[PDB]
């Protein structure tokens, strides 16, 4: 079967459509998510027209095989996708309506920048490839398009699920392709990152700056070491479940300006003994004092800074 | 072929049923449960009609190519169920009685609000679309609903398996859909959680409570820092088995309130040796003897109130 | 092709026999093992039968699209097996004479009350649904069961492959089911639990106890405090390999026990503090004088009590 | 149908293209990489050939099935390419022009020498068997070879994709194999590396040499075997995400090399500590004072070697 | 197709070969390695003969479904190897010459005895079963046995690849089964345990004998429990990536060895402490000075006993 023929030089408008059904596993190391959807096709072959009063019928129903169907790829997927052709009518005049339901494992990716409050705009590219006989260019059919109410992407909020209505057209291979753009807009419900990580990331911290109100140094040593260990612990579990950036992260950031802190507090720690064992506490208490206003408003300040130049 | 002509105005009315063989790898972070399924279709194909005395046979067995079979499809899969049709069978008024072994991953959200205490109403969706020449609508036959005794989901007890009768029919893309729900009831086995997770977290907080009973600041230090240690590494444990969730879980408050417990100790154990080098240890004394009361009965009327919220 | 129908009213006897070939991955917290091996079937078809003087040939070979074959599944698999048919011979009494080469991953529950010293019998059940026309009634060859001598089980040991040769015939919607029951019996190699997770474990135990010789508050809260570190990280190590128990596991009371013990050191070390600081260090003498005796006394009975109460 | 027969003896030249849609996945430890690409195939067979003017068309259209097609085959793959024909193009002089789109989990190694600041160069290997009838021979259309501006690899650039446009004619098994090189030029994005692992482990060794300002061997104890337990977990991190090399890596360098520095610490503090009992300071102040100087000095020395000898 | 008939009783004798591709994923855990390579078989059958003159051709080629094919499996794979037939060509004679390319998880024991410093013989085991019509025989044809020179597997030197050329024929369910044993001769590239998990090891517990060198029981507990738990790290991340064997390994030896040296020093460390408080540092002194040489002259010996064992 070969496409339908064209009544001047026009190219074949094929009208799309996804309404997603189910969305899962996106994975932020591997920049991808599962996809589940209903994919709609319908463009007119006259060909397949008939009279409604002749056949009795007012639509006719076909198997693929039978007529000419475009074939509609999806770009950014990892294999092609798993498809059920689950109905094609045509009517009088010959607009066939297809449908199918497909699953596919989408590649698409994150902007880490402001992770864990950030939001992302997935994408799902539609194209066609021109054939020899005539030009396929792909269109969206708007009320063809949606999610059921229940799509639920586990540990963020679907915001849209829209198609940016002009086609990418553009020739590959001396052949022309039209290319669709359909957005899944998502944020991440950071609330979870608050009480496990955030919280218990802080209170380490602020356990560690204790070492300014004791003379101790064997005990400041054990109070900053093991904090920094355990900060240690939390940037790897962090880290693991985050893709390597190319730009800096918010998180990374905050990670990496707390190991300065750890390391200053080492630095406060050693000289207050130093001189402490040199017979002059009278610099080592004015230095420790120092730092127990220091070491805060110096923290809050580097957040404010850091908060401000990511958001 | 095309689907069985009405003798009136009714929609074909497809009987359901679901017997579980084999319920298993239930992943809580994925939100999701394997199952492996007798899925029995029945519905009436008058053109399928037959005399036995002609036929000779008193029912007719078919492969699934040679007659109409309605398009039943999961709607929470994470991919198209695999299927082995057992049988048809036709019987001389054409009613078919359809049977199929099937595997699937059913995606069905968890509530974990309550773990390791929580249970769980496991979904398992079948929905048909109607087609141009009739509406087709979904029906459970309660005689092929079902699951066999050794049904067995490790780490959960398998409570019931039952359908809510009445299908959610609603119109999708211009077209009907009669959509049916599963339910497989099920609840955590939590005795496991107690001697292994629970258990060994109460003794290591208990331990950090030993600095009450000393005056060695560096003792007090390695104590509840080596037991915070300890906890981290729990708490991390705990929660990479966890899925990120919007809502506070009964675990994740536990936790949570733990980590105030031992930030709240270092600042006792601070206090009390800032006082002792202040050379007031009358004070250091007094504040050490409280906290010997104050932190377990803290402890017990906090996680009292925290029940009382999460049950 | 319909079955082969009966001389009297007879069910069809279909004998049955399972060789293996290769048996791998016995998946602990899964409860699942992957299985390569023969499954062969015979019955007698007499519609098949010939005569061995007018045919000339002795056994007549046939495609299985060609006669009819009986619906034989595994139950207890995850997913239906790949199956490869090896042969199929017919007699010239019409006996059949079918074998196919699968393989498939079994889903058989473990005990794990004796780990690491536990045995198991790991099940691959035989299931025949019966059909309108007649009763299929499964049997076993036991000439057709076995293993072949290499088959390997890594880290567990091969007792025996055995079938329960009365089936399990039963009505499950409407129709008679013919259940049958292979049976592996296999064996842990303990072997390197001893030097691997055992010695090592009891070591840091006993280091621990070096405490009741030392009056170091200091230098006892480090070895009670470090070697409790080291047994979480022994008991997650364990608890990792194995699957979430509804009763208590002789390695999971051990490692329970074990945590005691620790508990009630600190305790011992914080008691012989107290009465050292407050000036009465003969009671604190023989307080750690009984603890050098009771720790392994007790011990050594607890464990004598507890492998009593599993073996 | 047979391969198209020679005019005059010569072999069939087969021309390829790759043009890149998607790269994902490269797993360095398993040295693979996966790729979504179009394959362009272009061979002369005039058998297919026709009349423009009589034929009315330029194009002729075919099914794979209804030709002869080249059975090229990559070389280092998993398992062979998913493919999926996009198009069969005939001109009249029997120019066939076919393409298909294809994904793959290529296998091509990696030189780990100066990681994380290495470049690699990715293997796509064509390959075409010669047949009885005729000798088949590749050749590279570079008009058909690319990728889209949007292909990225997770933490690598992309610097090209080109082709070896002379293939390697060989003999294998008595038949002319022709293999063609692509090769995927990529360089590592070490920018991640430098905040993460690198001044990190830079910070917590330098924390380790405030032990030359100390004079505590207990605190200099924790001091050098705390911050050496952390390197321990930097060089479990950094070589659990690299493959076993038979060569010295630029990190594997750098991490054993710090081993050495902590030894080498823990040495100057026992010798320190040793001095200091002995009664005679004067030695071990010379000793750490110097240690104070040497350390860093010779580790900026022992990297700047190291850097010169990797790069 | 029935196979080919006997011109005498003799067997049917089918020549084969394998020539290795690519050899990756050798998975030590698990005891598989994949494989993809050439399966070349010739035998042959005199119905296929033809007249060269007659024909014009003097070779012709068939499709699999067109001729009798022997039914080749391998013996230790996990699956079905994954085929695709590259060509079948006859001779005038008869002689048929079938090559296919294939993929397949072998899975061959390996003798962990060694390890890291093991050598291994993976196999490869090909196998026909006899039909009632003749017995098939397998043979080796040598010039179609081997590997490109390219074959690299990961950590592991190839050394051979070669076919033991006479088959292991035995009955198996009432039919002859012809089986070839091809050996794939490797050994481990141990370069890289050296600087990564040896000699850290090795540093690690020489750093604990300081505390030979030093009276402070606080830094002595301090330095052989912190490295006591660094080599609990150590004999982890070694223990994880190999299977439990039932013998003892010699990186097993080894690492239990070291355990023992812990606990012993743990014990000397005690002694040394008991006796100073006991007020006889002079018995002390004796002990500790005596344990300087002791410790590295007994690991030295109990090394060259050790590696004398196993080697
Ligand atoms: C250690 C640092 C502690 C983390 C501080 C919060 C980071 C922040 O300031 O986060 C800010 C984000 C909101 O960002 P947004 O509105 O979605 O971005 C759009 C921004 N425009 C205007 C540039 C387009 O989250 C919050 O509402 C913060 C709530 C969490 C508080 C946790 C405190 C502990
Ligand atoms: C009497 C002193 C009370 C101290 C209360 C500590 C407040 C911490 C609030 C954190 C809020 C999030 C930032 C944490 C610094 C640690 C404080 C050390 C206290 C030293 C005691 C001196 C005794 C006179
Ligand atoms: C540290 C915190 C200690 C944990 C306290 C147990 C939580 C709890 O009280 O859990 C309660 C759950 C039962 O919940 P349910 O009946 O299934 O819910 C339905 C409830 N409605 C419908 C009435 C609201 O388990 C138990 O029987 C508790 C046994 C475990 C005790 C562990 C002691 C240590
Ligand atoms: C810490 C505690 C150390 C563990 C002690 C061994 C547990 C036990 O007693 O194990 C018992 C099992 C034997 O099991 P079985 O004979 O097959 O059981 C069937 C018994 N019936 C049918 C009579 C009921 O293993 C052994 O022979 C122990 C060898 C390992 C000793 C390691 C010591 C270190
Ligand atoms: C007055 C001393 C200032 C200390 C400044 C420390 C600079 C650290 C530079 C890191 C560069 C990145 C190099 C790590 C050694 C830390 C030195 C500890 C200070 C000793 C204090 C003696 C008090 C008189
Ligand atoms: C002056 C002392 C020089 C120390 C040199 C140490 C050699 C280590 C060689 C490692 C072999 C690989 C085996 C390591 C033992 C640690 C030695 C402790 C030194 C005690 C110093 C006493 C001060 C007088
Ligand atoms: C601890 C050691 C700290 C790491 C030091 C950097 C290693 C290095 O010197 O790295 C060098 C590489 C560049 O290598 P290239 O130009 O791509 O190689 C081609 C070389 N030719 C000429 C031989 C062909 O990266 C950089 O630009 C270094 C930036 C990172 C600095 C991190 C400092 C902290
Ligand atoms: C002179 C005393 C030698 C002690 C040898 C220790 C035997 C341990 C055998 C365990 C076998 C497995 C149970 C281990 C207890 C630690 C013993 C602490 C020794 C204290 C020394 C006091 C000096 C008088
Ligand atoms: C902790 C103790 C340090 C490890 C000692 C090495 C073990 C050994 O001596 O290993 C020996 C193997 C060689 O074995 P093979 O030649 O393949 O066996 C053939 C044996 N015959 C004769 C019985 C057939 O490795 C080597 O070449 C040693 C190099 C590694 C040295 C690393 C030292 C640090
Ligand atoms: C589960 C959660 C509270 C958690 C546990 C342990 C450690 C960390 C980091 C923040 C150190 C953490 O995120
Ligand atoms: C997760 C479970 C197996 C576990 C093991 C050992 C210790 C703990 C405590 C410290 C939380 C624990 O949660
Ligand atoms: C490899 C082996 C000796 C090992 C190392 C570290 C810890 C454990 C036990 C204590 C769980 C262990 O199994
Ligand atoms: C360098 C090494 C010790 C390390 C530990 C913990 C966390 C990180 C990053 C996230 C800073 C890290 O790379
Ligand atoms: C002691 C040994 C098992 C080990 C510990 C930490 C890091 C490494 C390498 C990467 C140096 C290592 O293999
Ligand atoms: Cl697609
Ligand atoms: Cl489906
Ligand atoms: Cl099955
Ligand atoms: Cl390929
Ligand atoms: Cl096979
Ligand atoms: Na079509
Ligand atoms: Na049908
Ligand atoms: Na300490
Ligand atoms: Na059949
Ligand atoms: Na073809
Ligand atoms: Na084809
Ligand atoms: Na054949």
């Amino acid at each position: 079967v070969s496409p339908p023929p064209p009544i001047a030089d026009e190219p074949l408008t094929v009208n799309t459509g996804i309404y997603l059904i189910e969305c899962y596993s996106l994975d932020d190391k591997a920049e991808t998510f599962k996809v589940n959807a209903f994919l709609s096709l319908s463009w007119k072959d006259r060909r397949l027209a008939f009279d409604p009063v002749r056949s009795g019928v007012r639509v006719k129903t076909y198997e693929p095989e039978a007529i000419w169907i475009p074939e509609i790829r999806f770009v950014n997927v990892e294999n092609a996708r798993d498809a059920d052709v689950v109905d094609i009518s045509v009517s009088p005049d010959g607009t066939v309506q297809y449908l199918e339901r497909f699953s596919a494992r989408v590649l698409s990716p994150l902007d880490f920048r402001r992770y864990p409050f950030d939001s992302q705009t997935l994408h799902i590219y539609l194209i066609v490839r021109s054939v020899d006989t005539r030009n396929i260019v792909l269109a969206v059919d708007l009320e063809k398009v949606g999610k059921n109410d229940d799509v639920f992407l586990t540990g963020w909020d679907i915001e849209s699920f829209t198609a940016v209505v002009k086609p990418a057209n553009f020739a590959l291979e001396d052949r022309l392709e039209s290319k669709l753009d359909y957005q899944l807009r998502i944020s991440r419900q950071y609330f979870s990152y608050i009480p496990n990580i955030i919280l218990p990331m802080l209170f380490i911290l602020f356990i560690s700056w204790t070492a300014f109100w004791s003379t101790s140094y064997e005990a400041n040593v054990t109070l900053v070491v093991s904090t920094l260990i355990a900060h240690i612990a939390a940037a790897i579990l962090v880290e693991t479940n985050l893709p390597k950036t190319p730009y800096m992260t918010y998180t990374g950031a905050i990670i990496f300006m707390i190991y300065l802190f750890y390391f200053v507090a080492v630095i406060e720690v050693t000289v207050q003994h130093y001189l402490k064992v040199e017979s002059q506490p009278a610099r080592a208490a004015s230095i420790t004092r120092a730092s127990r206003i220091a070491f805060p408003v110096v923290f809050l300040l580097a957040n404010i800074i850091l908060a401000f130049l990511f958001f």
